[PDB]
């Protein structure tokens, strides 16, 4: 299975045969895009070097990434990766009012560096006094399920009580900070409410709101270019994060903030960013709006939902389908009592689907969720050709499950 | 104000003046070198994907990595920056053995993740799991070109750190220094005092760090690594690098033992990416076909020349230290005290501006101009920098003595 060439939404191996890429969300615009390729060569003719000369790509970038954001998300630190961004935005949030703890959500992932591991209880074996984990607000295997009265309360009243318990001895809270929507937890999106309620309980605390955008950013849930703004309009955090998406798997990444979070940071340029990520960046944003690709999202994540949905009518192995865009999710389950997580038919069902060149991936603390995150381009017949290999895998499986 | 070009060791501004660059080592192999344009372009149109598919391009490039250091470092893990070579550093030391506590250099600059800021003394306006040693500076540190044995006597401050921390109960991770100090201002540790610190880490279970982010990849002329200058027989557990191996392309590597690999993995983020290595072969393959360790070596040995005369005309000049293009002018306001010479330092910078040379001032004190300039510098490069350096030290000094 050596992968030599891709383009668009596709992959082929050495001998030409073509693969259906629903993976790699960070080719976001589609492999080896020529827009992006002009752009990167262009700058690259030029100069390659940081903004002690504040570069016209830059600037025009800052600004590009700004006009998408919420009024007050004004200030752009640039980086090399999304584990950059979110380890400056913990110091974002510890140098704003000198608090030290950071709450974060069970489950989580926020990436590979010293600063991160500490807040990525996905990865945990070591957890620190200075962390605090809460319940991650999943309501298909979380503590409070659907037919609870009001999860969006229930689990951001969760982390209320870490903020008193904290208090109670004596600690601050820097920030709390989650995933959008979590994808190793297995594509998990937070219940209407539970961010806004999460967000005054912390600024209650002094405490800031890291919102780390860096696999669901850039138009992927259709109905918004963030995830954060499928709370409305009205929810708006104080950090956000996004990573190698926003350069189609160049090394660029982000932090923006507002001028209040900047200015204490400031009081104590290697965040002024670089000429080509910018100018890759800048050939992103024109390719999102130019392609439709918000739209098409919204459009082929709506197809895709439905015939879902018919797939759970006759396949008892799914459990549940959520998601939004092109961000989604399939968890598989061994009973609907327990909704036990069917690691073995997952991983089972992900070599199957290769065997058709559809390449996926499972996720979840189990593993059993399979994961549809494609580069943004991704068609409805795509779409319908995934699904048909999935339906028939799936008939096969529980057909031999089912036999005496 | 305001550079819009460059092109090998120049750099050019929106009217198309022409500006020599003595700051940008991350222009390794020199701006817009199109051999390195070529390569990326030829792999970003096939793929830009991880090795999920392990990518000859990757095989090969760790291949030649491997192949320009000693037998016992063999297992390369990419990463995006030199910060995030260093973070991971910390990570293959501290999970080695389970040993916590890490030994950095004073005036240590390693980079600006969280990890990297507590182990960079540089930037602290410290953590109980960080030791702070003497800097190796035979002019300004603690132990001076006077001293009997200073390699011994700085090294004798890291065996008290590791013998205070056990008899505490704590132990050592590692001991990481930058085969010479940028930020700290060009210091070139002596001859010993790596070999014996790693005698008493490895003594106490310890590895050693080598961050050869600045000054790798053939910088110091007479070798590719800048810890070789130690002789053929000094080795470091881990050694870093970062973007000067892409030529500015954000791409860096960690290089460690197997010992030290099989630890870490006992818990592909670092398999690294086929542009990234494209990159970097070409960097390898300009390195060797322009000779550029060999131009480092002959241009550094001239710069060096040139410089220690000005420095028997120019009171200002309190040292010359650095090997290859790697140079430091120390400047100083007095000789019996080496007061450095940082507003003097500040108005040598502008006035070199002026006439179009490009360079900065590092120490702890800002006094020490920096040479470290594209690996291309000529010798015409470096005596239009030197003359132009003698005429504003010969104006500053005349204004100064009246
Ligand atoms: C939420 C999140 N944050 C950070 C990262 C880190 O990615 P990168 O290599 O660009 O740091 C990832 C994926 N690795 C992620 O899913
Ligand atoms: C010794 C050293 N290490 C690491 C770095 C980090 O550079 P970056 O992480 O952006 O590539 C630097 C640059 N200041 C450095 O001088």
């Amino acid at each position: 299975i050596k992968i030599v060439r891709a383009q668009r939404q596709y992959m082929f191996d050495e001998n030409g045969e073509q693969y259906l890429d629903c993976i790699n969300n960070v080719a976001h615009v589609g492999h080896c895009h020529p827009g992006v390729v002009k752009a990167a060569l262009k700058q690259m003719e030029l100069l390659n070097t940081n903004s002690r000369f504040l570069h016209d790509n830059i600037v025009e970038y800052a600004k590009r990434l700004s006009a998408t954001l919420p009024e007050k998300l004004s200030v752009c630190y640039f980086t090399n990766s999304g584990s950059e961004a979110n380890d400056l935005a913990l110091r974002l949030a510890r140098q704003f009012r000198g608090h030290q703890d950071v709450i974060t959500l069970d489950h989580a992932y926020h990436g590979h560096l010293s600063s991160l591991i500490e807040i990525s209880p996905y990865k945990f074996q070591v957890k620190k006094e200075f962390v605090h984990v809460a319940p991650t607000p999943d309501t298909y295997r979380g503590k409070y399920r659907e037919d609870h009265a009001d999860s969006a309360s229930a689990y951001a009243d969760e982390v209320k009580k870490i903020i008193e318990d904290a208090h109670n001895s004596g600690r601050k809270i820097a920030a709390f900070i989650a995933e959008s929507m979590q994808s190793c937890g297995g594509q998990i999106i937070p219940p209407a409410g539970y961010f806004q309620k999460v967000a005054e309980y912390v600024h209650g605390a002094g405490g800031v709101f890291i919102a780390d955008e860096v696999q669901v950013g850039f138009g992927r849930v259709g109905k918004h270019f963030w995830s954060f703004q499928m709370y409305g309009e009205d929810f708006v955090p104080d950090i956000v994060t996004m990573g190698k998406p926003m350069g189609n798997g160049h090394p660029v990444a982000c932090v923006v903030t507002t001028k209040e979070i900047a200015e204490a940071f400031s009081s104590s340029n290697t965040y002024g960013g670089n000429p080509v990520s910018c100018a890759v960046g800048l050939a992103v944003l024109d390719i999102i709006e130019n392609e439709d690709l918000q739209g098409n999202a919204k459009r082929v994540g709506n197809y895709l939902t439905e015939l879902l949905k018919k797939q759970k009518a006759k396949h008892t192995l799914i459990g549940d389908i959520r998601g939004i865009g092109l961000f989604i999710g399939i968890d598989l389950v061994k009973d609907h009592l327990k909704r036990t997580p069917a690691t073995a038919e997952a991983q089972h069902i992900i070599y199957k689907m290769k065997e058709k060149r559809v390449l996926l991936s499972a996720d979840g603390p189990h593993r059993n969720v399979l994961k549809i995150k494609p580069p943004m381009c991704f068609t409805e017949e795509d779409a319908k050709f995934m699904v048909d290999q999935l339906d028939r895998i799936l008939t096969v499986l529980e057909e031999a499950m089912g036999t005496k």
